[PDB]
């Protein structure tokens, strides 16, 4: 169906801009805030959104029959004021990514179509997966306030059966 | 400087921007015109665009004490109608970033900042391995009219020297 | 979601009163039966119902951001008469785990929540996995009437699929 | 219960049958038009339909508590005139395999038996898996003529993680 | 030569619809009769026929120049009433396939036809091969009276000649 | 005997129903308080009475042939503010456990059941080893402030001749 070719190619041009931005931020962290770890954690993050999370769609495309289009514009207007607010932005595009994918399995279900479910299941874990890492981040700014200690403790978390 | 720095910005955009118009070429030619590796080939220039490329100019950035700006925007509308069109644009594409790198040269070279040619040398070298690297194999639909030979050829290809390496 | 926290607090409270049950189970099968094997069998069913089946259910908790409630009472007062009536009791308590579970596929299913759907499919499937673990042994006690052969069989079982595995 | 019963019968006898039919394209394809590498091809496919995929029936009908029914006839009396046609009657017969599939699966989330739409998510996967197979090797017989580059193509010729 | 011709067609065709006889008779007697080995048995003869017995007629026709044909016809619609009468019928099929292969030889030894014959040796090997395998099961259902020996004792028949082998 | 049957079923329950509040403090500590080594401390703490504490009980009555019986009544209906006041109650559990199994031992000797008093010195034994290694994460929180630092160290706790 087309609906289901709209939602992916939607999908797909979200993926590249979220990759795009989170290395900028990568790169404004570590050199304006004075933190390598978390421009590594940054990165990682930017490399995986710009990787398989796009080539798996473009391959389902090649295999099933539909096309792709290619839009992408951004332009980086701000960066926050501390990396606590700058990763709490980050928290709040991955929880929003979390709800496009489910609105797009909903469509694949009220369409007929039940590889594009099949297909989905996989977002629909690797999404509640990257949310959870990026919290368990976020939650490291308020049990202390030294800089230091927080940067060890990214550093060793830098190197499930259901969820993994 | 600041010449020095929006050339680099310019340099950084640039390479973004042909990543992704090369990924999208890989899956054209691999969905529509049926030569599987080709398409792996394209694919393995576009995840080298948007591989060290820019990230040397980003911690180049880092450690002299520039400042990075990101916009980028690409659309595609129109694309070639067979394989050898599409290997010609793309080579059509080395050749325009050989004489952008160029210029970076000799603007590093004029403002008396010696790190900068330093850095841009790396570039000068890739330019023209690059180039080579594709041309060898715009050079296979001049010798052949059967497909599959070209992908064999390819193929093989796809599984260094001292100067150029 | 507030209807799927209670169903899955309901679903907490429901294995960790049957582990207990069957490790009363398994010891009285011991004890009474002079069926050790029985007993280690039942007994690695209750470890499995104590174990990774209720901390699946916190781990999901801990990741979605739901609230755990524990208030659980059990107390056996009465047990059956010989091997085959135990065995086909613990066969009725696992076929009502499976109802349960339906009922908790269908309700997340029927409210746009499928990350819950994605996460219940696991324990579909091994609803099936342990029935027919069970009913394996239940159909030994009709094949045959001694009681050592019994034990050698079910020996051999516990000293040991794509889909279902 | 009955319905999804019915179905799995049908899918079962279905299976026997293609595996039967491609046993006979698969000599036929290696005697015939003088491709040894083609019957390997097709006879693999056959050697996949009558193995896993209808053992995988009889054990969910021997755990849940069906009843299995077996009924086959088949007869072979044309056949197509070359090979291109051969390999595109096999890609139309696993494209129509799909099809059926996806009824079942969509009859089985109508009644409410999740056991049965777990067990069907397998050859949900599988059907796409094999329509690709099939399809690559139809679209070589477009790129060139020498029946000898084909079969070099082919032999060399014989995993995922979402499709895998 | 087209008696052996036809007459390795019809053995085609009857190779083919054992196999799935066998089939239906292994699930049959896996599920309700409670005696999964003799399944595993029946089941591995099954696999047997739909195996090799059929693809060494395939390759002899591809390497000689005959013709070949397929046509099935199997209905299962009655069942035996328990184990026995199952590998009685089972042991009724192998001992009428030996019929035939010797109907067979015969035909060949005397149409001058020496190709065949040698080709037809092996079968004339297997089926008294198959035909032992299949009595052994056969002599056990006379010599006890509860199901789990004799499982026990085909398990351990189906985990483990020069001129028969 | 019968007190010492008594006795023994009483231990039994206790231990049975600390493994169920021991699994709910871990939940919550790691969930609410932001401490996940604490976390995996407490919940190896709770798995150790769901373990071996009941099974050795249950065996050695197997084996002089008492009677067992089971009966548990658990609900949770009140939770610590923070770390340090959870990690007292811990504490407080541990102690009371050590003086029930000393009236057990007492009864022991009283009644000439030299056989209760062999089995019961190994839980004897492994009550101050478990106090101390509860007291030796209570006296963390006397020391810093830093919560990260107090997760480290707890982290390292977690990866005698007599006691032990
Ligand atoms: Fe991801
Ligand atoms: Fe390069
Ligand atoms: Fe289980
Ligand atoms: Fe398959
Ligand atoms: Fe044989
Ligand atoms: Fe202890």
């Amino acid at each position: 169906s087309n609906k289901i070719n709209d939602a992916l190619n939607q999908h797909y041009k979200l993926n590249v801009e979220l990759g795009l931005v989170y290395a900028h931020y990568a790169h404004v962290a570590d050199d304006e805030f004075d933190m390598p770890y978390l421009g590594k954690f940054i990165q990682h993050l930017s490399e995986d959104k710009l990787g398989v999370h796009k080539e798996y769609i473009s391959d389902y495309f090649k295999r099933n029959g539909m096309k792709l289009k290619t839009d992408v514009s951004v332009a980086v207007k701000s960066i926050p004021s501390d990396a606590k607010a700058l990763i709490q932005e980050v928290y709040a595009r991955e929880n929003e990514v979390r709800d496009h994918v489910k609105a797009i399995a909903k469509l694949a279900l009220a369409e007929d179509d039940y590889e594009s479910f099949y297909f989905i299941q996989w977002y629909v874990r690797d999404g509640l997966k990257d949310l959870t890492e990026v919290d368990d981040v976020v939650k490291l700014f308020n049990s202390s306030n030294d800089k230091l200690i927080i940067e060890e403790t990214i550093k060793e978390m830098v190197e499930h059966e259901i969820w993994g």
